[PDB]
């Protein structure tokens, strides 16, 4: 694990316990034990630090997808991988980052790199029933992904597994 | 004025979160945003807790009224579900999502939402042994995905695309 990744992992844990707003070279220095100087060497600006966190999370997901996809050339298999990985409740740090990404095209682009490769295409959704049927699966998976943060009642493991299976059945 | 001053303060606070964050929302930043004095704010909201609670209540109430306005035969679980899907097809705002996420921090905030959720959102009771319940919750999950889309994905989903998916989700309802 490189020094850059360790710093990034620490910053990600930090925003979860505190906030993205209080994340700074000072608080991250304290959290990592590194000098503010050492931090800047790896991430020259706060913008760069944030970008790095988005890129790392996006990469983690890409790896997880590649790791469980039974057939990378089968669109439905890629979709199954997406659904399965998204069935797990999103972490607080990742959700906060996801919500902050729209604040800059650079952050959005960090995620675009991976999303464009796995998320069902939205082009011509208006007139292609098949693309809608596939994207419908994406939506349900996303709902399961954020469920516990927008619904006052957390889903039990069994109930979560039940819905995952229900969504999987939706795949053509 | 089109609303009470109290509601105006809440609306401003919500907008503030949008421009900035929930983290920096305080009597000072709100005084600046509303142009009122911390003293005038305190009159309406005795504590930051009260301010936050007021925001949760206002948003929960906004949604309840939206649902009430567009639901015909609200006694029918399916008509409630149809209306819920329609209201959730428009993406959540960053401030509302931020508040939803923070609601569990205190039961007062949760209770503010449960009041409306209980009347319109499906429970997860016996989800593992009820096929009909799973069919309904599947629709709920998809509507939820449409609802949060722009804040969990890089791309903003256009109105026309949201409309197409809304119709698709509606077809999924057990009629």
């Amino acid at each position: 694990t490189s020094k850059k990744e360790m710093i990034l992992r620490t910053a990600i844990d930090y925003i979860g316990e505190y906030s993205l707003e209080t994340l700074s070279y000072d608080s991250l220095a304290e959290a990592t034990g590194l000098s503010k100087s050492g931090l800047i060497y790896h991430f020259p600006s706060r913008h760069a630090l944030l970008l790095g966190m988005h890129e790392l999370l996006a990469d983690d997901w890409d790896k997880e997808l590649r790791d469980i996809t039974r057939d990378p050339e089968d669109p439905l298999e890629r979709l199954r991988a997406v659904v399965v990985t998204l069935a797990e409740n999103v972490s607080r740090p990742e959700l906060l980052l996801l919500i902050d990404a729209p604040s800059h095209p650079d952050f959005l682009n960090a995620w675009r790199t991976v999303n464009h490769q796995w998320i069902p295409d939205t082009d011509d959704l208006e007139n292609d029933a098949h693309k809608r049927a596939v994207y419908l699966v994406q939506l349900a998976a996303d709902g399961l992904f954020v469920h516990d943060y927008i619904h006052d009642d957390v889903l039990s493991k069994s109930k979560r597994q039940a819905m995952l299976e229900t969504i999987l059945e939706l795949i053509p």
